[PDB]
């Protein structure tokens, strides 16, 4: 007459497989090297070729098209908006989340979504570049570094995080629980029912700890390593939000999608 924590871990994993269009298995199949192979974006010529095939509407304007850096900024936001939708549906599988007040659900997702985004982003990155456009492009790390300031500063810290995160060799069953734990942080600003959220967090972290013990018997410190990665992600998001605000204020053509503007509003 006890919680079945192995069953819960499997439920979370199944919800992750159902709700996220990208996962580490899918990404690795593509990155390894037959249908729909990824178009490689390594310079301005190949960026523009990729846009004409994969986001035609964005470049179907005359000399009215935006600057390449602003077009990339827009494409990045589009993926974030879609991933926020996936994360919101995923969160329903977390025991207790759907029993919280709506306002607390909103607050947890508001602070958690970009931590989860950058954790899952790691799965589509290697040291040379990253998958984009639902696995149909691969944009090189060096090309993103070549963009004009400040746009060249967006992705490189995420690559830095990812290279170390990927060295932990998590699989999707681990990542699903890590993303659930990110969402269940009881110390987010503005929460109403802190006590119930702390209990929800305790439960999901217990599931995560036991799962890592079973799935990674070789790495006895993997759980505290991941606790530290959660704190690293919070700092990564804080710095990212600061850069997004600089771009919003100084780049008149770089607009922010209204759903993301609300996420960023009063966040840090
Ligand atoms: C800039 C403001 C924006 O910052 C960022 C910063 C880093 C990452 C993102 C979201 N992201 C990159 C999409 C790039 O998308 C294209 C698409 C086409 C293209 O050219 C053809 C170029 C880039 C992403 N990928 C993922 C894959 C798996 C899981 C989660 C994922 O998250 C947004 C924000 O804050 O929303």
């Amino acid at each position: 007459m006890t919680a079945d924590l192995k069953s819960l871990a499997k439920r979370i994993y199944e919800a992750y497989l159902k709700n996220f269009n990208m996962n580490k298995v899918k990404a690795r199949v593509i990155l390894s090297g037959s249908n729909n192979p990824p178009f490689v974006i390594h310079d301005m010529e190949t960026l523009c070729m990729a846009e004409k095939t994969l986001v035609a509407k964005l470049v179907a304007n005359g000399i009215q098209n935006k600057e390449a850096e602003v077009r990339i900024f827009h494409c990045c936001q589009c993926t974030s908006v879609e991933t926020v939708t996936e994360l919101t549906e995923f969160a329903k599988a977390i025991p207790g989340f759907a029993n919280l007040d709506l306002n607390d659900q909103v607050t947890l997702l508001k602070y958690g979504v970009y931590e989860a985004i950058f954790a899952m982003l790691s799965s589509v990155m290697n040291k040379d570049g990253m998958l984009v456009a639902y696995g149909n492009g691969f944009i090189t790390r060096e090309f993103l570094k070549s963009l004009r300031k400040p746009f060249c500063d967006i992705m490189e810290p995420k690559f830095d995080f990812a290279m170390k995160f990927n060295a932990l060799e998590l699989d999707d069953s681990d990542i699903s629980l890590f993303v659930a734990a990110i969402i269940c942080c009881g110390d987010r600003p503005g929460l109403l029912n802190v006590g119930h959220i702390e209990k929800m967090q305790e439960g999901i972290v217990h599931v995560l700890r036991l799962h890592l013990q079973s799935n990674h018997p070789d790495d006895i410190f993997l759980f505290p390593k991941l606790l530290q990665k959660m704190a690293d992600l919070r700092q990564l998001v804080t710095e990212h939000a600061q850069l997004v605000q600089i771009i919003k204020k100084t780049e008149s053509d770089a607009a922010l999608h209204p759903l993301l503007q609300e996420i960023y509003r009063d966040m840090y």
